[PDB]
DNA sequence: TTTTTT
C-alpha cells in the first residue's frame, strides 16, 4: 500500500525506538540512547538512519512532512512499555557502554541490548585507557601523597579506595560516607578528580537534603537525583553555635532505599530511582537527633590526614595535632584537573578497584566505632 | 455512504471505545484496558483493529490523515457515559484478567466485561504458577524465618497472612496496619516481596499524608492514591523529641472512607477512588494528638520479633529483648528479589491466602489492644 | 444558495442550542440537557439531529470538516442569552424530568421547556418506584433502627426527614444541618443512602471550606458547589488541642447566601449558584471564633442515638452514656448498598417526604437549643 | 536530488548554527552568539547568509514557506551537544573578542572558534584604545590619588591592581577582597570605574549574601552570577550595633568554589559557575561567627588612606587620625563618569596590568595578618 | 512562594 507506511515498519523493525514507563520515547543514535520531552527526537532518528534503506526509499526521506508522517505512523505502534536501566555493572558512555566485568567495551549494536539511559557525556578513548603512562605516574602520587599506604593506614585506605570505588556500579548503596578532615587536606581534590572522572553521572547539591523535610513540596534537590551514580554534600555548616538545625536521622534512614520520595517544580512525580553513593564533605564531627541501632549501621567515614601547605605555614602545620604528615602545596593541580588531564588514568583506576572489591558482589560495611557520640552507644 | 464512516460505525459496533466517568477515552487492544490523559488511544486502537476489516477497507487505515478523520467521527459518537472497576475481586494483568474466587484465568474477549481499568503490567506466565518449585521452597523458608509460625506466634502469624492477602481486593478497607518492629527485622524486605508481587498497584507516598493537612492547595501524594490496590507510609519517625508533629486522627478518619479529598497539580477533579490497603512501615510505637473510640477502631498492629545479623555481633543481638530468634543475614537474597525471582511464587501463595481467609466476605478487624496509648483508656 | 447555512438554519429553528448566561452551549440530546467545556457538543448534535432532515441533506452531514463548519455557522447566529434552572422543583432525570408536586413524570419534549441543567445521571425506571418491595421493607426498618420513632425522640425524626427530603428542591437553603452523634452509630450510612438516591447532584468537598478564606487564588472545592443539590463534609477535626483552627463564622455566614464568590482553574466565572444543602458528619460539639445570635439562625443539628455493635463489645457499648439503643452489626449491608439495591426505594420514600412536608413552601429553620456554647447566650 | 537539503548541509557545515547542554539554539549573526529561546533567528541567519550561494539557489530563499522548511531541515542534523564558555582568557564584546595574551583583537570569523555567550554589550573601537592621551592622564591622576604610590604604600598598591585587573579572565577564583575603608574615600569611585570599563560582566546586589543560608527557598542572587565576573557587594552595616547580623562564615567558604549552589524562582536548576570575583565594601572591621584555619586562607583586605572632602571640613579631615592624606573635592567626576569619559582608558590599564601579573596563570593569594582577629590566633 | 498561567 503506503510507501511510507514500509519506511515507518522497516525503522520499527531494527528496534530503535522504544516507549519507556515514565511516557518519553527513546531513540538510539550515534550508539547512545537519548529522549527529550519538549522536543522529540524520533526526526533525528529518522534522518540518521536513511542511509540504512534501499536506494529507492532513501531519496524519500528528505521532505520534512514526509519524515513526520513517518514519526506520526512509528507513534501508533508504540503500545507496551520498556523498562531501562536493569544492568547494574555498567558504565555507558556516549558511543557505547564500558562493561565491568571483565574490562572489554563494547560498541555499535553489542551496547545495545543495555537500555542505559542516563551516559557520561563524553566519548571512550581506548588510546589513553593504558596502565602505563606519566598521566598514571602523576596520578599514583597524588593518591599516595593524600592517602599514604602505611601500616596505621591500612583499613582506611581500604575503606577510601571501596567508597571510591562504588561510584561505578549503578546498584542501590544503604552506607552515608563522610569524608572527615582538617582544612587543606585533599577533600576537594578527591570530589574533582571523580567528578571529571565519571562526568554526567556526578551531581552536588545542598545541605538541605538532610536535615529539612522532604516531603511537603517541592524539592528539585531530591528530584535532581534520578538514576545518578554519586551525589555529593559539600560544606557541612559547623553545629557549636546556636540556630543550626541538627541531622535529622529520618533524612539519613530515608535516603538508603531503592526509591526515594519528592518531585520536582510544577510536577506530580513523586518516585525517584535510587543509585546514588552519597558522600558528605565535613570539617567538623557530626551531630544527630535520635540515635538507635537503625542509624549507627547506616554510617561510615574516612579520615584524610595529610596536610598540604606552603613554607609559610610549615611549622604551624608541623607542630598541629590533626595532621600526621606535611607536604608541598602544587599550583598548577588545580589548574590541569579542570582540563580534563587524568580523566582516563582515574578511570582505570578506579574499574580495577572495582573488579578487585565487588566482583562477587557490591556491598558497603559500616564503621560506627569512629564517632565519640556512637562510642558512647558501645556499651 | 462515506467509507471512512462506515470504518468508525463497524470500530464502535465491536465495542472496543468506552467514555468513563472522568472523561477518558478507553481503548482495548492487546486484552488489557489502556488510557491516557495526555495523548488519545484512539488512533493506536484503530491501526491495531485494521486487520479484523474487509480487504477493502484496509487500505484507507494507513495515512495518517484517514486514521485522524475516521478518529473524529468516532469521537463524536459517544454519548453515554460508563463506569469502570464494578468487581473486587479481579485481578487484571497486561494480557488477561485472573479471577481470585477460582483461580480461573480469562483471557481475549472473555476477559472484557471487567471493565478493568488498572493493571500491574506484567505478563501472566501460568507455567510458574504451580506450587512445586525451588523458589517455592525458599520462598517459603524466607516467610518462615520472617515471621516463624509457632505457638506463640499464631494469631500475629494469621494476622500478617490477612494484612498481606487484603492487598489483592478492589474494594475499599476499613484499618490501618503498622509494621512494628525493631531494626533488622524483616519489614522491607516484607514491602518489597509486596511491591514484585503485585507489581504496578503498589504505591510509596510520603509521611505528609498523616501529619498534615491534605485539603489545602495541590496535594500528589494524595491524588497518586487513586485506585491503587496498595499504598506503603514507610520510615515514620520518632515522637519523643521536641518538634515532632503527632498524627492527625483526622487523616486516619479520612483514610478509610471510599472517597478521599484531593487533588493533583493543574486539574479540577477533587474526588479519588479509595482502594488501598494502607500498611505503615515504622520503628516506633506511633503516638496521636488524642485517643477516642473512633480511633480504636481503625488500628490494628503486627509485630516482627526474628533479627538477621552477620556473625560480627551475633551474641551482641542474642543478648536483647527485642527480639525472639536470630538467624544470620543473607546478601544475595535483596540482589535476587530485585530481579522478580519470587514474584509469581508469592503470587500462588497470597491468592492462597486470600482464598483460604477472605471468600465468604472481606473484612478487616481492628487489634487496639496492643497501644499502651490506647491500653489506658480501658485499663 | 448555500447548503450547510440551510442545515444550520434547520438545526437552530428546532430550538436544541441555547447560550448561557455563563457564556455555555447547552445541548438537548438523548432527553436530556447536556453541556460541557473542553469538549462541544455542537457536533454530537449534529450527528444525532441528521436523522430529522430531508434526505439530500442528511448525506452531506458525515464528513467532519462540514460538520465543523455546520458547527461554525450555529455559533455565529446565537446573539441572544436564556436563563436556565428556573423551577425549583423538578429532579431532572437521565430520560426525561420527574416532578415534584404531584409525582407525575414526563418526558421527550414536554420535559423540554424546564431548562434543567444539571441531572442525576441514572435512568428513571418506574418498575422499581413502586411501594410495596421487600427493598422498601429492608429500607424501612434499617431507617426505623437508625432513628428510632420514639416520644422522646420525635422531634429529631421529623427534623431529620425534613433535611433528608430538602436535598431535592433546587432552591437556595438558608440553614446548615449537623450529623452530632458518636462513633458507629449510622452517619455515614445515611450518606451512602443518599448519594445512591440522587447520584450526580451530590459533592464532597473538604473542610477547607470552613477553616480557611475561599477567595484567594482558584478554589475548585466551591467551584464544584454550582448547582449541586447536595454538599458533605464529613471527618470534622476536633478542637479541644492547640493549633487547631476554630471554625470561621465568617464561611457560615457567606455559604448561606444565593451567590457565593469563588473560581476554578482556568476560567474567570466567579458566580457561583448556591442550591446545596450543607450537611458536616461530626463528632464533637463544633466551636467558633465568635458567638453571635447572626450564627444562631442558621445552624441545625441532629442527633443520632443508636450505636451498632458486633457481639464482642455489647456489654461495655450497653453500659455508655451517649447511647440509647444496642444492635447487632450487620456486614452486608455496606456491601449492598454500593450495588444501588435501596436507591429507587429511597427515592421513593423522599419523595413522600417532600410532598407531605415541603409541598407548600420549603425552608429550613434552626434549633438553637443543642449547642452548649449557644446555651451559654441563652442563659 | 533535493535543493534545499544542499542548503541546509552548506549552511550547517560551515558551522554556524550550534547546539547547548541546557537544549537552546545559539546562532551566528552580527558578530555575535546571541540566541532566544522564544524568537528563532535561524531565519534571519538564513536570509543574511543567502548571498554567499550560487545565484540558482538564492531565488529559492525567499519564500518564507522554504526558508521554513529550510530551519525545520537543520534542526533534525543537531545531534551532539556544545560546551560554551571554555576559554578563561579572553574578553568578549558586542562586535569581537579581545585577546588577552597579546592585546590583539579579533572579529568576525576570527573570533567566533571562542564560543563566547555573554558579553559587555557595547561595541569596540579601536580608535580609542591609545595608550597617550588626556583622557589616560586625567584617569592616571585620579588612580594615583585614590592610591599613592609611596613605598610605605607598595605592596597596597599592586595588592590593588592584581585585585582590580583579576576582573577580567573567567577562571574561577579562590579569594574575597575587602575593600575596607572610612567614608567619602574613593571605594565608589572605583566601582563606577569598573562598571563603566567592563559594563554588562559587573553586578551588584545586597549584604544578604554573606549573613543568610543559601539553601532554603528561592536566591535569585544566586541565579545572578552566572557567568559573571565580577561581583561587587555594597552598603554592608555596620555590626557593633545591636544584634546585627554577623558574616557568616559557610556563606564565605560556600562562594568560592566552582559552582555554587541554589536555585532562581519558579526554576529547577541548581548549578552555576562562578567566574566572578566578589570584593565586599565595608565601612568598619567586618566580624564573624567563628574563626577558623578554614578561614584564613580566602581573606585579603586592601587599605584606602586617603580622605576626599570640600574646604569645610579641611582642618577636621587634617586632623583625623585614620586618614594619611587629604585633598579636594571634585564634582563633575561623577557626570564625565556616567558619561564614560574613561571607558576605554580605564580598559587599556587594566588590560597592561593583566599582561603583567597573571600571564603565566592566574591565582589570588590571602593575607590574613591584616585584622587583629585574625592576629589573635597566631597562637 | 508555588500554582496558575500563557
Ligand atoms: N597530592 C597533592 N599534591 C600537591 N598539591 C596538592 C595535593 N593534594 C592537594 N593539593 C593542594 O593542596 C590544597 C588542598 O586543598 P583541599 O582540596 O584539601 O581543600 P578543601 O577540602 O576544599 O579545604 P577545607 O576543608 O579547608 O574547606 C589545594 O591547594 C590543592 O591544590
Ligand atoms: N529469611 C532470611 N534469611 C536471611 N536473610 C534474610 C531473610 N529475610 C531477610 N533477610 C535479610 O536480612 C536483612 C533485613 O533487612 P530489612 O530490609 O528487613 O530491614 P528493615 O526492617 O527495613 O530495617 P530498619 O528498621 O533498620 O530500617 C536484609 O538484608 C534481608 O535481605
Ligand atoms: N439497621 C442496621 N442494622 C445493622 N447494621 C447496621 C444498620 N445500620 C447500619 N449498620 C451498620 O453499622 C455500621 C455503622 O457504621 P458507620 O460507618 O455508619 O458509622 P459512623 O457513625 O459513620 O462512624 P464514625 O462517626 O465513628 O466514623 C456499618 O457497618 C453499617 O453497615
Ligand atoms: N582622585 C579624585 N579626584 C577628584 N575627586 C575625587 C577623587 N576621588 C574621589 N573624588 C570625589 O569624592 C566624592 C566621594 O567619593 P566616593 O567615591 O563616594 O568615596 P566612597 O566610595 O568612600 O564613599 C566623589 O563625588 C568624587 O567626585
Ligand atoms: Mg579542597
Ligand atoms: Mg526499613
Ligand atoms: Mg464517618
Amino acid at each position: 500500500g503506503n510507501k511510507l507506511f514500509n519506511i515507518a515498519q522497516r525503522i520499527l523493525d531494527t528496534n530503535s525506538v522504544l516507549l519507556t514507563e515514565r511516557g518519553d520515547h527513546i531513540v538510539w543514535i550515534n550508539n547512545s540512547w537519548k529522549f527529550n520531552s519538549e522536543e522529540p527526537l524520533i526526526t533525528k532518528l529518522i534522518l540518521s538512519i536513511r542511509h540504512q534503506l534501499p536506494k529507492e526509499y532513501s531519496s524519500e526521506l528528505l521532505c520534512p512532512r514526509k519524515r513526520k508522517t513517518v514519526e506520526a505512523n512509528i507513534r501508533d505502534m508504540l503500545v507496551d512499555s520498556v523498562e531501562t536501566d536493569t544492568y547494574p555493572d555498567k558504565l555507558p558512555f556516549k558511543n557505547g557502554v564500558l562493561d565491568l566485568v571483565d574490562g572489554m567495551f563494547y560498541s555499535g549494536d553489542d551496547a545495545k541490548k543495555y537500555t542505559c539511559t542516563v551516559s557520561t557525556g563524553f566519548k571512550f578513548d581506548d588510546t589513553k585507557f593504558v596502565e602505563d603512562s606519566p598521566e598514571m605516574e602523576e596520578l599514583m602520587n597524588i593518591i599516595n601523597d593524600i592517602q599514604p599506604l602505611t601500616d596505621e593506614n591500612k583499613k582506611n585506605r581500604e575503606l577510601y579506595e571501596k567508597t571510591l570505588s562504588s561510584c561505578l556500579c549503578g546498584a542501590t548503596k544503604g552506607c552515608l560516607t563522610f569524608f572527615f578532615g582538617e582544612t587543606a587536606t585533599g577533600k576537594s581534590t578527591t570530589k574533582r578528580l571523580l567528578k571529571s572522572a565519571i562526568g554526567d553521572l556526578f551531581v552536588e547539591t545542598g545541605q538541605t537534603i538532610l536535615t529539612d523535610v522532604l516531603d511537603k513540596g517541592p524539592n528539585p534537590f531530591i528530584a535532581n537525583m534520578h538514576l545518578k551514580r554519586s551525589v555529593f554534600c559539600s560544606e557541612l555548616p559547623d553545629f557549636a553555635c546556636s540556630g543550626s538545625k541538627k541531622i535529622r536521622s529520618d533524612n539519613i534512614k530515608k535516603l538508603t532505599e531503592p526509591c526515594v520520595i519528592g518531585r520536582p517544580c510544577f510536577s506530580n512525580k513523586i518516585n525517584n530511582r535510587n543509585h546514588a553513593t552519597i558522600i558528605i564533605d565535613t570539617n567538623y564531627k557530626p551531630v544527630f537527633d535520635r540515635i538507635d541501632n537503625a542509624l549507627m549501621r547506616r554510617i561510615a567515614v574516612v579520615r584524610f590526614r595529610t596536610h598540604f601547605s606552603q613554607p609559610s605555614g610549615r611549622e604551624a602545620a608541623e607542630n598541629n595535632d590533626a595532621y600526621d604528615k606535611v607536604k608541598l602545596l602544587d599550583e598548577g593541580l588545580d589548574g590541569k584537573i579542570q582540563n580534563n588531564r587524568y580523566r582516563f588514568a582515574f578511570l582505570y583506576l578506579l574499574v580495577k578497584w572495582y573488579k578487585k572489591y565487588h566482583i562477587p558482589i557490591m556491598k558497603l560495611y559500616p564503621t560506627p566505632e569512629e564517632i565519640p557520640d556512637f562510642a558512647f552507644y558501645l556499651k
